[PDB]
């Protein structure tokens, strides 16, 4: 499951991780499939 530039994955303090489309500025809870659009 390889994570397409634009992002990223961020933990809080809660340690959850939660995963950041930096090309769409997306916050979301949906691991980076292979390629999105």
């Amino acid at each position: 499951m390889p994570l397409p530039p634009g992002w990223e994955r961020r933990t809080d303090v809660e340690g959850k991780v939660y995963y950041f489309n930096v090309r769409t500025l997306t916050t979301t809870w949906e691991r980076p499939t292979i390629i999105l659009e």
